[PDB]
């Protein structure tokens, strides 16, 4: 929490950052947003004054979260498509270069496999959402009529109390209030319990997609480190390159290791 | 004559429980119109005793004045 | 291809009896309907297992005649 604890806009310097200096920012971020034009903004602003008071922030909480899982496939498409595009590369090179850059590619494309999982969970979140959305805007009515009787009641109390009509109106009101009296407890009651089930299983799917990608990384590292190198001087030839038998391991390796995971074998354990 | 529109709304949302239920089952507006519905009945449990409580009262005292 | 009509008579036999109970309940057609519904099932209930018998039998025999 940088911006908290100090006025200032900048990273404090921490383990990571003594270890290793922090990368100069992206020179590729330019001023203007480009939000995918102003249809963003038309979906963000005109849900929000449209239908009833009460739910009018979690419908814009549903178009924002829409608009978050759609960035999410255009990122993992344009990755599988760089992996792609680096294995058709890599062919017309070395053999062992032709070889390396294939298997490579091969590991990437499974990033926006996960990511559509993913995707898919979180629909599933925001859906859990909108449930709490339609019911708190359907509630609100009940309360709506409710302050109207009051009010008419207040106000023909002023005008005249001999009218025969403050017996029926009180009637109605004191029905309306026993309606409101149960409508506020069923409100509540499941407001609590579909929040808490929505989170736990969106953490819960972070956290198993995170250790997926990890994994991956982590054999993937593994993969290159079998990758030699070493200078030529010139007119020289290289040996022979003889190691198709161990990529063809590690990758069986990498699948046996990510269908066996299991949720409850989860190898990071928070403290 | 303020009465007879609670009862009139309880039967309208019953009536679309009904079709909704049939049109497809996997709608979920079940469980808010489920809510709605014993909402309904609850409020027209209390209208109906309240409804008949005073009609026996005020139509004796009304004739009893009338053959006095 | 001959099996699946059976199947298909099952499906719109219920959709009929699901939309007729919503139309009315009073129709004095839900008992028939019903009864048509229960014979129906117990038709498909030996259509379905006649259907699966013989597919991983004639398969795997064309397959190794092919294969030999
Ligand atoms: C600077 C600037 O005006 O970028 C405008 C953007 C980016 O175009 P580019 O990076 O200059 O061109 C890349 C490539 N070499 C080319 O010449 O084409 O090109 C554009 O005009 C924006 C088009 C969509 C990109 C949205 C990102 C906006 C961030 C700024
Ligand atoms: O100043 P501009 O007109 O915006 O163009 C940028 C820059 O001047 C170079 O043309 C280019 O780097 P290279 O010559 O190395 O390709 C860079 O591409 P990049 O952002 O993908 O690096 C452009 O963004």
């Amino acid at each position: 929490m940088h911006r908290t604890y100090s006025l200032r806009n900048s990273r404090a310097p921490t383990a990571s950052q003594l270890q290793n200096p922090p990368p100069p920012p992206s020179t590729t971020k330019g001023r203007f947003f480009g939000k995918g034009g102003l249809a963003y903004s038309f979906r963000r602003s005109a849900a929000g004054a449209f239908g009833p008071e009460l739910s009018r922030k979690l419908s814009q909480l549903v178009k924002i979260e829409k608009n978050v899982l759609r960035s999410m496939e255009l990122t993992a498409n344009e990755r599988r498509d760089a992996a792609k595009q680096l294995s058709i590369w890599g062919l017309e090179n070395d053999d062992d270069v032709s070889d390396i850059t294939d298997k490579l590619g091969v590991l990437i494309y499974e990033v926006s496999e996960l990511d559509d999982q993913f995707i898919d969970r979180y629909d599933q979140y925001r859906l859990t959402l909108k449930s709490i959305r339609d019911i708190e805007g359907s509630v609100q009515p009940s309360r709506d009529r409710k302050d109207k009787i009051t009010d008419k009641i207040a106000y023909l109390k002023y005008k005249d109390p001999q009218s025969p009509k403050i017996e029926v109106l009180e009637q109605e009101l004191v029905r309306a209030e026993a309606e409101s009296l149960v409508a506020e407890a069923q409100l509540s009651n499941i407001t609590r319990s579909k929040l808490r089930a929505a989170f736990n299983y969106q953490f819960d799917s972070i956290i198993e997609h995170s250790e997926k990608i990890a994994l991956i990384a982590g054999y993937g590292k593994a993969l290159l480190e079998l990758l030699d190198d070493s200078p030529v001087t010139p007119g020289e030839t290289r040996p022979a390159y003889d190691g198709y038998e161990a990529s063809k391991q590690i990758i069986i390796d990498a699948e046996s290791a990510l269908n066996e995971w299991t949720l409850d074998s989860a190898q990071v354990k928070p403290t």
